[PDB]
């Protein structure tokens, strides 16, 4: 027999032993190493000492669960652990001071949404999210990686777009104290005002400058005429403004980073620009630069605090 210690965080282990007779699933249930289904495989003698994940079967492990996942689903442990065993295999490049992602199973999306959280002031609200969140900036982003799969219920191959990731992960992290405030102007209804919170106050679809949204999109009303809709207060350290992928310029230290989308609609190719010293180009694991940058961009995503306009 041997001893072998059960988790479902990797915080709170516990202890078990083992029968090498029966296989892990007729003791534990579903049992996983690194990722790797056990389950029907019979307790070998490396496995002595290693730490097992299982999916909850009582209620200590369903709590445990959900503190560390805030999530009650099922299926997330084993849609986690069958995104890891790709991700653990995935090379991890740093490039211009940032973890990237060598080109594979499709990851440009997930390496372009990478990359821009490292540019972003955000904070995760499951602990199992900002754990691997800091070790992914530190350059262990494989557990990130497969975590972003199972929160937005993708699966590693499947065809990705970069702002539904973006929205499904800012579902996930604290973004109560975001603000936005909007006036619509109509020439016969007239004026109203609407506040936005959370996610909805940080995103915006139709345009990709910052500015344009400031001085004001056009907006079908509810009475048939077009009206204009404009930004009057934003409160939050960062705003993100997506468009369609179309040709666009992007200029130096006027914008933090950009999703570049090259291809057909799903079947595209994700690169990701960045405003440094100069405009910087991470496709993967290669590295580009250039002072001037024009191409199809998809998304800008701009850095705030606090914005107050000036339009009576
Ligand atoms: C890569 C990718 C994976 C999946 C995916 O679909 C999953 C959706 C489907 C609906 C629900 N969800 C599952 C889409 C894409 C994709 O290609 N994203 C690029 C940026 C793109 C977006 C838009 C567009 C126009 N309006 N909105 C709101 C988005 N149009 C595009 C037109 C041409 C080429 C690229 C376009
Ligand atoms: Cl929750
Ligand atoms: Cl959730
Ligand atoms: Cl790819
Ligand atoms: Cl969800
Ligand atoms: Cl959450
Ligand atoms: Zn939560
Ligand atoms: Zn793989
Ligand atoms: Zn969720
Ligand atoms: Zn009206
Ligand atoms: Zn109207
Ligand atoms: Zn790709």
């Amino acid at each position: 027999t041997i001893k072998v210690f059960t988790t479902v965080d990797n915080i709170n282990l516990h202890t078990q032993v083992v029968d090498m007779s029966m296989t892990y699933g007729q003791q534990f249930g579903p049992t996983y190493l690194d990722g790797a289904d056990v389950t029907k495989i019979k307790p070998h003698n490396s496995h002595e000492g290693k730490t097992f994940y299982v999916l909850p079967n009582d209620d200590t492990l369903r709590v445990e669960a959900f503190e560390y996942y805030h999530t009650t689903d099922p299926s997330f442990l084993g849609r986690y652990m069958s995104a890891l065993n790709h991700t653990k295999k995935w090379k991890y490049p740093q490039v211009n001071g940032l973890t990237s992602i060598k080109w594979a199973d499709n990851n440009c999306y997930l390496a372009t949404a990478l990359l821009t959280l490292q540019q972003i002031e955000l904070k995760f609200n499951p602990p199992a999210l900002q754990d691997a969140y800091y070790r992914a900036r530190a350059g262990e982003a494989a557990n990130f990686c497969a975590l972003i799969l199972a929160y937005c219920n993708k699966t590693v191959g499947e065809l990705g777009d970069v702002r539904e990731t973006m929205s499904y992960l800012f579902q996930h992290a604290n973004l109560d104290s975001c603000k936005r405030v909007l006036n619509v102007v109509c020439k016969t209804c007239g004026q109203q005002q609407t506040t936005l919170k959370g996610v909805e106050a940080v995103m915006y679809m139709g345009t990709l400058s910052y500015e344009q949204f400031k001085k004001g999109v056009q907006i079908p009303c509810t009475c048939g005429k077009q009206a204009t809709k404009y930004l009057v207060q934003q409160e939050s350290p960062f705003v993100m403004m997506s468009a369609p992928p179309a040709q666009y310029e992007l200029k130096h230290g006027t914008f933090t980073c950009a999703s570049e989308y090259t291809g057909n609609y799903q079947c595209g190719h994700y690169k990701h620009i960045t405003s440094k010293e100069t405009l910087y180009c991470i496709d993967g694991a290669l590295l580009t630069k250039s002072s001037e940058y024009k191409g199809p961009i998809t998304d800008v995503f701009y850095k705030e605090n606090s914005y107050t306009t000036t339009i009576k």
